[PDB]
């Protein structure tokens, strides 16, 4: 398992986007699913996914992971996507628009269908709910209110769910990182989504060819937001995960270990590589390295240092 | 002067978008021009503004201000605006795209023409340069390198500029606030652009009516970034300004004052109103109100508190 020579234990989980992916996740040592993307259930179809179709998908993954935690992220879709049954409005900047949790709060019918399926799946294993695109504690409160509604609905129908199901949020909007202490009081965990956190924090559309060079997850700015979220989570006794691609990056492994990240979630094939690094760097050394990294000025300084750290393999 | 009874002074400046705006600024008691928007020189024309046209504009504002500091912001335009001669690319998210300083560093011929006019204008008064849409220190250093190249050009041409000319940045990308301590080593001042800082920090397009209830400049997240910038500037002996619309908002005046903001730049008409608030609130009391505002969790609590604070003045 991923434990430093001096005894610091971390959890390595897998990001998946379909029911099939569980096989590779376990074969590569995944202790759980830190990010189950549910977009496969909504894309390339002409009507919304029914509760039962969603339930069967969630159920199969939850059972095949054999009690390991499965963090299911609710729909993270906006008008930038091709969905004919949705009818999205015209948006000049879709990435800053009506999408994901914002759409769900305005379309409770979609949101409750997915929550009902996830909750019913939690009766068969270890399930966690994760909201995307959270900007403020007020949104989490509204989301959790509809979640309690669905619980009450299933209660009235005689349908079982895990009453202790944990609910967390993707931390991908900068306001969520800067107010992590506030959010920490309302959620059971954070998962740092560095992919979009980098895009919003630097104001850089990764899909834009002309400013690609400005997209730098390994930047002083994002690593300071990472530390912000981890510390706020720990101060409230909650655990901090990361499902962005940084968690699978060997150059970031030692920094994240040093910052006290509880859970690395990544593409399954990256798990053995990160595990090896964790097992070959003391937690006390990693803390020093993360401390140096967070006092650096430019992403290049950090890259060179970590390259030298990985070089010492 | 805008000074609290117990002796805390702040500088009240004016935002302007044309040359003629300077008269109103002086008439309202502006101690400077905290933001000279230069978009008027680029918009609604068929060709780039020449150095001499820009120079004559900058020079007149600088002279009429009579030695008061004039902060001139370089071009802040992207493909969201219609400018045929710029040949902007089609972009999915223009606000996250190739604009302002990112364009200037890719098109230094445009950048140097404007910097040349600004530098020449500084021979006639108190001029300061401000870069928009800075996301990293790497960008500031790339922009300053071009500035020094322009200084060397003027030198060998025998043209005069203020060799002590101060250079600062707009703080509107979240990463710039999170790395203020790093940026403070490379700039002479910050100016907080709360308008765009709010949209980026919350990942909300203010122009999106469907989610415009999420646009909240007076949220904990934004005010915490403001404090971040102010503290970082002061640790390096620099001053922190705000030209975003928050600086002209009477509700924010006491918080901004309490956080230690050095300079309030606003539409000239708003200067007397903010001045009256500053002079009728004790700095010691303002610090406590700011501390409370930053410990709060919703934009509702803060605005509700501030409304009472400035009714009781």
């Amino acid at each position: 398992m991923a434990e430093t020579p001096d005894g610091k234990k971390v959890m390595l989980a897998a990001n998946i986007g379909t029911v099939r992916d569980v096989a590779s996740a376990l074969a590569n040592g995944a202790e759980g699913v830190g990010l189950f993307r549910t977009e496969f259930l909504f894309m390339d179809r002409d009507a919304l996914p029914t509760e039962e179709e969603q339930f069967e998908a969630y159920k199969e993954v939850v059972e095949k992971m054999g009690g390991r935690p499965v963090t299911i992220r609710t729909m993270d879709i906006g008008g930038d996507k091709e969905l004919p049954y949705m009818n999205f409005p015209k948006e000049e900047n879709p990435f800053l628009g009506w999408r994901a949790i914002r759409l769900c709060l305005d379309r409770p019918d979609i949101f409750k269908t997915q929550l009902r399926a996830i909750l019913r799946a939690s009766a068969y294993g270890n399930v966690q709910i994760m909201y995307p695109m959270i900007s403020s504690v007020e949104e989490v409160r509204k989301a959790n209110s509809i979640l309690e509604e669905v619980k009450a609905e299933l209660d009235r129908e005689g349908v079982k769910y895990d009453k202790e199901i944990k609910v967390g949020i993707m931390v991908e909007i900068p306001s969520a990182a800067v107010t992590a202490d506030i959010l920490a009081k309302e959620v059971d965990f954070f998962s740092i989504g560095t992919n979009d956190l980098t895009q919003y924090t630097l104001a850089v559309d990764r899909g834009n060819d002309m400013i690609s060079h400005l997209y730098q997850p390994m930047s002083p700015a994002i690593l300071r937001l990472v530390k912000m979220v981890i510390d706020a989570a720990h101060k409230e006794g909650k655990f901090a995960a990361m499902c962005g691609e940084m968690a699978g990056d060997p150059l970031a492994a030692v920094i994240l270990l040093g910052l006290g990240l509880d859970e690395f979630s990544m593409s399954a094939t990256s798990i053995p590589e990160i595990k090896n690094i964790i097992r070959n760097v003391e937690y006390e050394k990693a803390k020093e390295i993360a401390e140096k990294a967070l006092n650096m000025s430019e992403a290049r300084e950090i890259e060179k240092m970590m390259k030298d750290v990985i070089k010492d393999i």
